[PDB]
């Protein structure tokens, strides 16, 4: 039996864990919390840490641990399960990427068609969308977007987008508040994450939902995909069944269990989600490097500059 530090969504983590027990008989305990907190906890603990595996919703947390030398190198077959152009790759072969979640624009089909949408997310911060586009300034995904824009187009383009959103866009407390705002007819469109809509639609019945998703693609900053991954800790006393859990995660069975309940893009190519998600390669997501500590501070100072926080 193993212990998994889970920075991933609980019903997701839980569904993949139960599937693992049914196939191997290996029980799984889950210590849930967010990646960066759990990563630090593992740092403090060290050699006598209870963690066998680290299931993170983000790549940065895995990097810090990898840099501290705390991660166990995985067998080649585990890593190749999700290998592909654009998919994050571990330098010390000590962690593997598993899934992705994209940024999108949700619009009101009662008033808009794909014809009326922009070809780049940078184009929404203009007078043509004054009071017609919504965003969530306190969202951790919104900041990730800021960080990618700076890496892809420079600092100047990032502050121009933000100040332009402040002057014409409309802020919303959460991503849920923003989605239900477009669904209510209070605002034309809004910048959010893909799974929010996919979940709402599955719950309500798509024939009753008036909102739809738009993907810019073409390596635009707005086509940004964020990845999930997993690793085994060198300090583990159950390493072989810890390696099995990571291989199950990267493999077909694991991928199918996760995509039966979670609307994230499967990195394993032999998997068909139960949600209407095209193959990840088709989103034409831009290639961006992992988010560092200084990079978050920079985007944080830029939101202050723009006056959104």
């Amino acid at each position: 039996d193993i212990t998994v530090y889970n920075g991933q969504h609980k019903e997701a983590a839980q569904a993949v864990a139960d599937a693992f027990t049914r196939a191997t008989g290996i029980k799984v305990k889950l210590n849930s919390a967010k990646g960066d907190q759990l990563a630090g906890q593992i740092k403090e603990e060290g050699s006598r840490s209870p963690a066998d595996v680290f299931y993170s919703e983000q790549i940065p947390a895995l990097a810090t641990l990898s840099a501290a030398n705390l991660l166990e190198p995985l067998p080649a077959s585990t890593i190749n399960e999700t290998r592909g152009k654009g998919v994050p790759v571990a330098a010390k072969k000590d962690w593997v990427a598993l899934s992705g979640r994209s940024r999108v624009v949700v619009y009101d089909t009662r008033k808009l068609s794909e014809k009326d949408l922009e070809k780049s997310v940078l184009n929404y911060a203009t007078p043509k969308w004054k009071n017609r586009i919504g965003y969530v300034p306190t969202s951790g995904a919104f900041l990730e977007q800021i960080v990618a824009i700076v890496k892809l187009k420079g600092e100047a383009a990032a502050l121009k987008w933000l100040k332009g959103l402040k002057e014409y866009g409309k802020p919303y407390a959460k991503n849920s508040v923003a989605l239900q705002a477009v669904e209510n007819g209070e605002v034309d469109a809004a910048l959010i994450n893909n799974y929010y809509w996919h979940a709402f639609a599955r719950e309500k019945g798509v024939q009753n939902v008036h909102t739809r998703l738009n993907f810019v693609r073409h390596r635009d900053p707005g086509a940004l995909v964020t990845y999930s991954g997993a690793a085994v800790l060198k300090s583990s006393q159950n390493k072989d069944e810890a390696k099995k859990f990571v291989a199950f995660l990267a493999g077909k069975e694991g991928q199918r269990a996760l995509t039966a309940v979670r609307a994230e893009y499967p990195l394993n190519p032999h998997v068909v989600s139960t949600f209407n998600l095209e193959p990840i390669a088709k989103l034409e997501a831009p290639q961006v490097s992992a988010t560092t500590v200084s990079e978050k501070e920079h985007a944080t100072r830029l939101l202050e500059q723009a006056g959104m926080k």
